[PDB]
């Protein structure tokens, strides 16, 4: 993927997008799990976003030598920090939809304090 700058309306569908990590960002703030994930590669923040975690979690997978050896999409993670994410012996990063949707198991998004008007 290097000739992709505006996509192609020929045998390539409309858009190569899918998964909430840029279009649906969220100023993510998880518990020690995605930060032991990203802060490892190089990250270092009090919070993150699904966009940072997007390309960054992409980093840690491809890195730390946990990936397959066919097309770098069957990334085996036995006893790995990537494992703390879910816990698979292998996961398909190629399908970022299912891979990141199982990343966020329960729930975790931006907080943004609010007020009950009269309080």
């Amino acid at each position: 993927m290097c000739n992709t700058n505006m996509s192609v309306p020929t045998d390539g569908a409309v858009t190569t997008s899918q998964i909430p990590a840029s279009e649906q960002e969220t100023l993510v703030r998880p518990k020690p799990l995605l930060l032991k994930l990203l802060k490892s590669v190089g990250a270092q923040k009090d919070t993150y976003t699904m966009k940072e975690v997007l390309f960054y979690l992409g980093q840690y997978i491809m890195t730390k030598r946990l990936y397959d050896e066919k097309q770098q999409h069957i990334v085996y993670c036995s006893n790995d920090l990537l494992g703390d994410l879910f816990g698979v012996p292998s996961f398909s990063v190629k399908e970022h939809r299912k891979i990141y949707t199982m990343i966020y198991r329960n729930l975790v998004v931006v907080n943004q304090q609010e007020s009950s008007d009269s309080s």
